[PDB]
């Protein structure tokens, strides 16, 4: 049973707290259930690379942002390109509760517009890490912009790259989101600009380290 093993990973390794628990419950009741193991991995990766400045695309109720910001130093910053207006007050409340609201710079609005502004700014090539969880049709655009935005040696992370297994399912034909993911996953395999690892965790997580050239 894969369900019993997934339950065991959560029971035996997730370091939860009432802030994270409440945010997952509140998000579940809105009109995907948050996988806590993924936020915890993101926090570990931030610490492992000694990240100080990170980029996020998606944000939603701010769970990944909260995990990321808690792993940063006090002077650390997250530029959070938020695609959900409806939920900013939720995200803000949990960031304030955790004492990290001052580390998070919210950029609400179209992701393409935000990333174009960032590439055309002093922020280009300064990010230690970028985390992308957004509309799958746009992943190639987000990846290409993250590659310009992160420093050499920086880490790009694309979430949900396994898309409920649809990428592997031969019966899924004519679906724009699945086709876009199949294209970007295939492109990353042979992209000499990065080191790659695709993880099965929480609906797939692709790690791409920008090579120094
Ligand atoms: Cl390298
Ligand atoms: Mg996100
Ligand atoms: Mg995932």
């Amino acid at each position: 049973l894969t369900q019993s093993v997934l339950q065991y990973i959560r029971d035996s390794s997730v370091r939860d707290n009432d802030i994270l628990r409440d945010l997952r419950e509140e998000t579940s009741k809105l009109p995907m259930q948050i996988p806590p193991e993924q936020g915890q991995l993101l926090s570990l990766l931030v610490r492992l690379i000694g990240a100080r400045k990170t980029l996020e695309v998606g944000v939603f109720t701010g769970y990944s942002t909260l995990c990321t910001a808690l792993a940063l130093p006090a002077d650390g910053r997250v530029i959070a390109c938020d695609l959900s207006e409806e939920w900013v007050s939720i995200a803000r409340r949990y960031w304030q509760r955790a004492g990290v609201a001052d580390r998070i710079e919210v950029r609400l609005g179209d992701a393409h517009h935000s990333l174009e502004a960032l590439v055309g700014s002093e922020h280009r090539g300064t990010f230690d890490l970028a985390f992308i969880d957004a509309d799958k049709e746009s992943y190639d655009f987000y990846y290409e912009h993250a590659l310009r935005l992160v420093r050499p040696g920086g880490l790009i992370i694309l979430d949900n790259t396994l898309w409920s297994g649809k990428v592997a399912d031969p019966s899924v034909v004519g679906d724009p989101e699945t086709d876009s993911l199949r294209r970007i996953n295939a492109k990353l395999l042979t992209d000499e600009r990065v080191d790659l690892s695709m993880l099965p965790i929480a609906d797939g997580l692709t790690l791409a380290r920008k090579r120094k050239l």
